[PDB]
């Protein structure tokens, strides 16, 4: 869990 995340996260 929280990979897609982090990315999601930078990603936004």
């Amino acid at each position: 869990r929280r990979l897609i995340r982090l990315i999601l996260r930078l990603l936004r």
